[PDB]
């Protein structure tokens, strides 16, 4: 009833809850309805973040595709969650995982994705070298199955038929989704259910100030967030409601926030669902969470 | 479905996973019976730690013992999970924290408390750290001490939590394993499965005297927790902290659960255990708690390079 025979059955179904006191208004009152700020809490995945959605789905439509036979190497230009995703997606799965990343990287990411079991490649430029480094790899090696998240449909497709869903189920009455736009996958994924399911629903982009799985006519709006406003927000949002979300979320908050000051002013009824991505644990090292706001991190 | 209006509401409820690759035998076979390991989730709660179970159920005792008026503070000695749920907790139902802890402690312990909302008082020279927060709770009237270490209600969240919803997803329960910190889990698991699954081991996982595990004590260390009630451990596995780093980055690694050194000591209980059940040609459905995630634990090193005290 919740037991599962692998991690991977635990994926998704994340809680969303309500957050009464950071909600611009929590009960509709005498000054006006409701304005409700609910967080899609995605950290409590397998490995803590958003991406199992899309880690399992790309493997899993690999698989279906045929793209991917048993012990084969998935080989994916990454050294964050997506990584860990599938590092955990992938053994779990039966395959090997190799992430491309720039020899720049963080000995805590890389450290993170060996215990993980990911085999580590080095890119050389940022991340867009890796992405490519991978692109030639990939394609200089068959063996290795590219999964490719910020161009897997299965990725968008993993919000599509999750994320999307279990928001609508849980929050039929939802007016605003408010989501990270990193991949895209969520937004596009969770946003093009919504669009489909419920009328005038709001899809937020929170853009921490071209996606191969952008898809323009999905985002109602896209909120451009300051580092310092998300760690705020972030800070805010664990302080206040006892979530400890990573920075992303703090993005995402400061959206929902705003969009929920908007609907507030405007005496409009709101329930924004906004995704909890991650948790803060990961980043914590960073130091966002305790200090000046001033984050040359 | 899965909608909460707080946060307390997602508490337990966590996710029971077979660990299909580090069981001793997954798959009965005509040879010998299957040994499972089946992991409770417990970072799956909302602090991401088994202790919002008892955090949470101290916290709703006190308010049913009338002793925890709203806004009232509740004063912990703890700099740990218990302070992270009770953070948590306290605020989330209307209350403050302060934790009372060592002027010693890491910053990296209190930076994170008081990020979640706890006020800090420092005690100093762990255990007058809780005579300061007793004394200084009983001092102020509006000053609740929970104290975990003897709350009933830490146990009893246990038994009313973790011990049930391990019978209704484990009802082929053998053994159960655990850490034992403050025991609460193990008290009240173990009560419960006692209780209602007849044979069933309940296996504390203790750190060996000198190795400090997170979360862990051993029990001929430092004081006895006031929770303790021998009878109920079925047995107690010592275990190194080598052992419980090796089998946490083995969790990880084979498993894909990234969970926090306690849980490494309740691994190498649990494949102890495992092992014993294998070779004895027993059929073992073995519970272990995964009580907190790796990722508080980064910082340590505990996961890059195996020796490293
Ligand atoms: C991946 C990710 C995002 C952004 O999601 P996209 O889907 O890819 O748009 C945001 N936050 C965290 C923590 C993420 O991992
Ligand atoms: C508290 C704790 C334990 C032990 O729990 P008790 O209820 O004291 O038996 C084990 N592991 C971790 C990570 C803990 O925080």
């Amino acid at each position: 009833m919740t037991r599962y025979d692998s991690l991977l059955q635990a994926l998704g179904n994340t809680p969303l809850v309500g957050l009464q006191r950071l909600s611009p208004r929590w009960d509709d009152g005498r000054d006006g309805p409701h304005v409700r700020l609910w967080a899609k809490l995605e950290d409590r995945n397998p490995t803590g973040s958003i991406k199992d959605r899309p880690a399992v789905r790309m493997i899993e439509q690999a698989e279906a595709d045929g793209l991917l036979r048993p012990g084969a190497t998935i080989l994916e230009p990454t050294s964050g969650n997506t990584g860990i995703s599938l590092a955990m997606a992938a053994r779990l799965k039966g395959y090997r995982l190799i992430c491309v990343m720039p020899e720049n990287t963080s000995v805590e990411r890389r450290q993170l994705l060996e215990l993980y079991g990911a085999q580590i490649i080095f890119s050389a430029g940022g991340s867009n070298t890796a992405v490519a480094t991978a692109k030639e790899l990939a394609a200089t090696n068959p063996s290795w199955v590219m999964l490719y998240q910020y161009g897997n449909p299965a990725n968008t497709d993993s919000h599509y038929c999750g994320t999307g869903p279990e928001l609508l189920a849980d929050l039929p009455e939802i007016t605003h989704f408010v989501a990270g736009l990193g991949t895209t996958g969520t937004l596009m994924g969770t946003g093009r259910f919504l669009r489909e399911h419920v009328a005038n629903v709001a899809i937020v982009a929170a853009e921490p100030r071209v996606p191969e799985l952008y898809d323009p006519e999905i985002l109602t709006a896209r909120y451009s967030v300051g580092a310092v406003d998300a760690v705020r927000r972030t800070r805010e949002l664990v302080h206040t409601e006892g979530i400890f979300a990573g920075i992303s979320t703090g993005a995402v908050l400061h959206a929902a926030l705003g969009v929920g000051a908007g609907a507030l002013a405007a005496g409009e009824r709101a329930d924004i669902a906004l995704v909890v991505a991650d948790a803060g644990w990961k980043y914590l090292s960073t130091g966002a969470y305790a200090g000046s706001l001033d984050d040359a991190e």
